[PDB]
């Protein structure tokens, strides 16, 4: 039956998307505005088996109601990626943003819905006061942040993020007996990666920022993920069965930013003298690794493909 994938315009759920046409999935995508619509309908060379509903502000509990009382009857698997005084302005948004959807599928279709996928982040799962050599996250970690702490601006993102996620296990917990449905959450790290779309920013823009660098520039930035691998994650997680009820902790590792300048120098030889000069907290989900059955693509990868992208936008 039909997909539901929100904030279809996104780095990631435009992928998701085109990964399910690409299993002749139908799919309906809520965007923000006609026009996104449109545009993303020209863009999948108006595809018969792709659809949008218009929702504009994921902040309203009520913003999915009209799409669950249209296609409740057709969506049998959401995947759930949009997401909208840090407490009036941050906190209960991303909250809401994570509880309105639930609700609407608790409403109107509650035996339809089988799986949701909901895109959560790495910042769910660190802990900002333990960035010690002992300390190694896994797919249980969780952000300890208090409510009341997460309202200042080093802890407000982090704790937004946290909060949203556990508003969806939370809802599940209570809500047992009124949805049918299974939840998997994707948590990514730094997400690098090419666009869908050449003609179309991201945290890529460290890349972007390296490959325009002059050679005098001075140069662990944190762990990476190809938006490729979140998105065939995120699609997994309905289909597969051993992925019910389990955090995905999307992560291949860490980097540099002279590892971006090094993959720049060899890979890309026309930049090799005008950009810097080449140069010959931890992470544990070798879990999500064996659970997904498949190999991330490594680093060097995911740079060339963004950075092969951003040069053929330019003509270099």
């Amino acid at each position: 039956m039909s997909v539901l994938v929100s904030g279809a315009t996104g780095f990631i759920a435009q992928h998701i998307v085109n990964v399910l046409l690409e299993q002749n999935y139908k799919v309906i995508g809520t965007v923000r505005s006609q026009e996104k619509a449109d545009k993303l309908i020209k863009q999948f060379n108006n595809n018969p088996n792709l659809s949008f509903e218009i929702v504009p502000d994921i902040a309203n509990l009520d913003a999915f109601d009209e799409v669950f009382k249209k296609h409740g009857k057709e969506i049998k698997y959401v995947i759930h990626t949009a997401s909208p005084d840090y407490e009036k302005d941050l906190l209960i948004p991303a909250v809401n943003g994570t509880k309105g959807i639930l609700e609407s599928i608790k409403k109107y279709a509650p035996d339809t819905v089988e799986r949701v996928v909901i895109t959560s982040s790495f910042a769910a799962i660190m802990d900002l006061n333990k960035q010690d050599s002992s300390v190694i996250f896994t797919e249980k970690s969780w952000n300890p942040v208090t409510w009341e702490n997460a309202q200042n601006a080093i802890t407000a993102y982090c704790g937004s993020k946290t909060f949203a996620e556990k508003a969806a296990w939370d809802f599940l917990k209570e809500n047992k007996d009124s949805v049918k449905f299974k939840l998997t959450t994707i948590n990514p790290v730094f997400v690098f990666g090419p666009q869908l779309f050449d003609e179309d920013n991201t945290s890529c823009e460290i890349i972007n920022e390296l490959l325009h660098a002059p050679p005098d520039t001075k140069v662990c930035a944190g762990n990476f993920i190809d938006v490729r691998d979140v998105a065939k994650a995120h699609v997994l997680a309905f289909q597969k069965d051993e992925l019910i009820g389990k955090r995905l902790l999307l992560s291949n590792g860490p980097f540099s930013k002279q590892d971006i300048v090094n993959i720049l120098n060899k890979d890309f030889p026309q930049l090799k003298g005008k950009i810097p000069p080449a140069d010959p907290c931890k992470i544990d989900n070798e879990k999500t690794k064996k659970l997904l059955g498949f190999e991330f693509k490594s680093f060097e990868e995911t740079v060339y493909d963004t950075v092969h992208q951003i040069l053929k936008k330019e003509g270099k």
